[PDB]
């Protein structure tokens, strides 16, 4: 259902690239595939995700790019080795504020 909505558009962009600060200055790509995880597990690692419950609820685009962000912060060696840590803890928050911000917001 509502988590159901989460799996069916992580799956959907699964291995789609979205870009993160890496540890020096540039960006570097990364994807769900590249977390090593199991879909369920990456749903309810997602559910943490402030807004996500009430966006998939709705059917809405979720912030998948913040999502796996966050996730990866939370589960991958990798993935800290590789980016900027407190400048990806940012991004979560930005990327939450626009989305967010979509639902109030003017159409």
């Amino acid at each position: 259902d509502i988590e159901g909505e989460v799996a069916h558009q992580v799956a959907e962009s699964f291995s789609k690239k979205y870009k993160f600060p890496s540890r020096s200055s540039g960006i570097f790509l990364w994807n769900f595939e590249q977390l090593k995880m199991n879909l369920d597990d990456i749903v309810k690692a997602a559910m943490n995700v402030p807004g996500v419950e009430r966006i998939a609820e709705k059917g809405g685009k979720l912030p998948l790019r913040c999502i796996l962000g966050f996730v990866a912060l939370d589960s991958s060696k990798r993935f800290r080795l590789l980016a900027d840590n407190d400048k990806v803890a940012r991004l979560i928050q930005e990327d939450i504020n626009s989305y967010m911000a979509r639902l109030e917001e003017a159409e």
